[PDB]
């Protein structure tokens, strides 16, 4: 009832008992682990889970017993008023309205509780924007404007979330359609092949049958499209001076350039749900900086993504006949020291996959230490690439899921009545 896990590369156990408060289900049995379940079946929030009056209490009063025990006032008669009050309030509207200070301990926790995302060691210094006054798409894109402005910081990225009203019936739904704020469109073309992003060609002719006019290119930065209060989402296109992006170059390899690869400097998922005492933000923005290899290993080397082992082998001359030759492993390196390399010459804060996943095993003491565990997926912690030479490969992690959490939810395309 107390777990230990071992890290195998430095013998340190930690001991975790912060898995006892876990609340949510995994997916797992007894007779069947289903750790490498990408989207396992608890990890989503549809709509019609609208959490009745009678389900809402408990999330709530469970919320306010543990920010008031981390303000150190738990007990006190502000908590028993506060826990009466919102009580009161969920009798009255069968929902309930967060404190601005309870926002900011929910979001901040939420993401403290990832267990996917390996930079946590950050998750205290996050800027919540309140957007819950947002009452229109045009505001919406207001607020999220702002939210990358913010953000991005000239290069000197910093963490934050913007988050849209709660749900409420589930048909008036704030909704970001986009997967993330900055993506690169997708086209199919005549000849089956893909330009662009091969993620994102559904999304991009969702976005041309709404009318986007579409410059046809590779790295084209998508339109917002946004979804307020449960009415059809609008188009609106960021101010393309707000959108940094890096020129990818190699320290070596000057035929590297020619290759005219560039991303964007602010990954900013937009599609996930926000979940805070029973209530759901269903548009909830948040961004931070990259690491490295999400760029050079996933975007660009996924088969289904820009896949350019090719090419950049191609250039490199390698022995591409054998699969033996590790020719794509060969190229694979090189593309992750040149989308480093590009980041900092351009001041653009980016983190190399040693770097965090050292900050995360630190960061995994100190949740053990004066927390009493870190719940972690170890399938999403190790990077990539490069696994075993990292120093999470080797440490064991146990995955349970506590709330406040961020949620997978269905594509609003598929349950939005138009
Ligand atoms: C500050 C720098 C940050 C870095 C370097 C970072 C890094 C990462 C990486 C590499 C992943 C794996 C996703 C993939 O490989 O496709 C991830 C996932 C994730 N990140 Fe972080 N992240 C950062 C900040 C944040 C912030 C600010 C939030 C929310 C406020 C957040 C929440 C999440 C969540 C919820 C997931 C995974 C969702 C899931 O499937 O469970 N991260 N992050
Ligand atoms: C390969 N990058 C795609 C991807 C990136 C991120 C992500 C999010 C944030 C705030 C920072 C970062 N550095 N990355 C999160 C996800 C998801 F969907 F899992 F949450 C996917
Ligand atoms: C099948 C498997 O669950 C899926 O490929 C997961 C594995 N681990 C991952 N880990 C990270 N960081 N990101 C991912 O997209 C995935 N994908
Ligand atoms: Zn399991």
């Amino acid at each position: 009832r107390f777990l230990k896990v071992k890290n195998w590369e430095t013998d340190v156990v930690l001991t975790d008992t912060l898995h006892l408060k876990s609340t949510l289900e995994t997916g797992c049995t007894e007779h069947i682990c289903m750790g490498s379940i990408m989207l396992p079946s608890q990890h989503t929030r549809k709509p019609e889970d609208v959490a009745t009056k009678d389900q809402l209490f408990p999330l709530a009063k469970e919320f306010l017993d543990q920010y008031y025990s981390s303000i150190k006032r738990f007990g006190s008669k502000a908590h028993m008023d506060r826990l009466e009050e919102v009580n009161k309030e969920i009798e009255s509207t069968s929902t309930y309205q967060l404190k601005d200070t309870e926002l900011i301990y929910g979001a901040k926790h939420a993401w403290r509780n990832a267990s996917r995302c390996v930079g946590r060691i950050q998750w205290s210094k996050l800027q919540v924007f309140d957007a819950r006054d947002c009452t229109t798409a045009h505001g919406m894109f207001n607020y999220i404007c702002n939210h990358v402005k913010y953000a991005t910081n000239k290069g000197n990225l910093r963490s934050a979330i913007t988050i849209f009203p709660q749900r409420t019936d589930g048909k008036h739904d704030f909704r970001v359609w986009n997967s993330q704020l900055i993506r690169y469109a997708g086209y199919k073309q005549p000849d089956g092949s893909t330009l662009g992003d091969p993620a994102n060609v559904q999304f991009t002719e969702i976005c041309i049958q709404q009318g986007w006019k579409a410059p046809r290119g590779r790295f084209d930065v998508l339109p917002l499209l946004l979804q307020a209060n449960g009415n059809d989402p609008e188009l609106f296109q960021i101010p393309p001076e707000l959108v940094l992006e890096v020129p990818i170059r190699h320290p070596k390899f000057d035929w590297f350039k020619d290759l005219g690869l560039k991303w964007y400097g602010l990954p900013a998922v937009s599609n996930m749900l926000l979940e805070i005492g029973g209530l759901e933000f269903s548009a909830c923005p948040f961004s931070g900086w990259y690491m490295g290899t999400e760029i050079g290993v996933r975007d660009y080397c996924d088969n289904s993504r820009y896949n350019i082992l090719e090419e950049v082998a191609k250039k490199m001359d390698l022995d591409m006949r054998k699969t033996s030759s590790l020719w794509k492993d060969q190229a694979l390196v090189e593309i992750n020291i040149a989308v480093l390399y590009s980041f900092q010459s351009d001041k653009v804060t980016i983190v190399d996959h040693h770097s965090a996943t050292e900050s995360f095993i630190k960061h995994m003491e100190n949740e053990y230490r004066c927390r009493g565990g870190c719940p972690a997926d170890w399938v999403w912690i190790v990077p990539p690439m490069s696994g075993s030479i990292t120093p999470v490969f080797h440490q064991e992690m146990l995955n349970y899921r506590l709330t406040p959490s961020f949620e997978y939810q269905p594509d609003p395309w598929n349950t939005h009545v138009w």
